[PDB]
């Protein structure tokens, strides 16, 4: 469900990111996980979700 | 907009509950009203009117 696919996103979406040096991690796409996990955490898996296709478009 | 209307009905609603006793307010009043305001202080003033809605429902 959406709770279950947030989660498994978020962990997708990192390890991809933890694949970049540091140095070379966008700020916008530091943004939207955040926002996906603060809408995580706040029960709005749904919104996750949609947080988390943004940071999928700004990685490099 | 959704904004005006997020800000507006969060005025409305505080000052319908401004006129109970304050050992009258219920808890879950009190919670929809602050989740409304967090979504509003989020940009999520589509969201602020949802709660909103809830909180009108926990009124007395
Ligand atoms: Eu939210």
């Amino acid at each position: 469900d959406d709770k279950a696919a947030c989660a498994d996103g978020i962990a997708a979406v990192k390890a991809r990111v933890e694949k970049l040096a540091p140095e070379a991690v966008p700020q916008k796409l530091k943004r939207a996980l955040k926002i996906a996990e603060r809408e995580q955490g706040e029960g709005e898996f749904d919104e996750c979700l949609e947080a988390l296709d943004d940071a999928k478009r700004a990685l490099p």
